[PDB]
């Protein structure tokens, strides 16, 4: 579920590493406008592009959430992160949903895949494309 301008490097960007403002409402909001629902959880790792991207590069693991999948990998170090939680839902008005922001120092467990041949950028040939777990 993210909107077709985006692939899913870009979106796992969106949702987990440019946290447009510390603040979780304000950088929820644009998750939210654009999957057109006040999403109830997200982690924003307050870590680089780049770091996420070599820890592509650690050794495949299985993916907590998904046994089944063999295309996840641990991050090997804390690091500092945002949990946000849906606080004041509105289905019918989604920029007034606010959260909480929960700071923390944890793992992460991201999935990463061959980059969008089409549209993501040929300087990075492997890329995250789901955050599957903090630890
Ligand atoms: N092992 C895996 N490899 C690639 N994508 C995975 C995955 N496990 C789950 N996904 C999906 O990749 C998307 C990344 O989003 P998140 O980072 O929010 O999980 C999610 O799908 P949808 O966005 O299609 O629900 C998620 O469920």
């Amino acid at each position: 579920m993210k909107p077709p301008q985006f692939t899913w490097a870009q979106w796992f960007e969106t949702q987990h590493i440019n946290m447009t403002s510390q603040q979780c409402t304000n950088a929820m909001q644009v998750i939210n406008n654009y999957q057109r629902r006040c999403k109830n959880q997200n982690t924003f790792l307050l870590t680089t592009f780049a770091n996420v991207v070599n820890v592509c590069g650690n050794p495949n693991m299985t993916c907590p959430s998904n046994k089944t999948r063999k295309n996840c990998h641990h991050s090997g170090s804390q690091v500092p992160l945002i949990h946000c939680n849906l606080t004041t839902p509105s289905p019918q008005n989604i920029s007034n949903c606010r959260y909480a922001q929960t700071p923390a120092n944890m793992f992460y467990i991201v999935a990463c895949d061959n980059r969008d041949q089409r549209r993501d950028p040929p300087q990075y040939p492997v890329v995250p494309v789901h955050l599957d777990r903090i630890i």
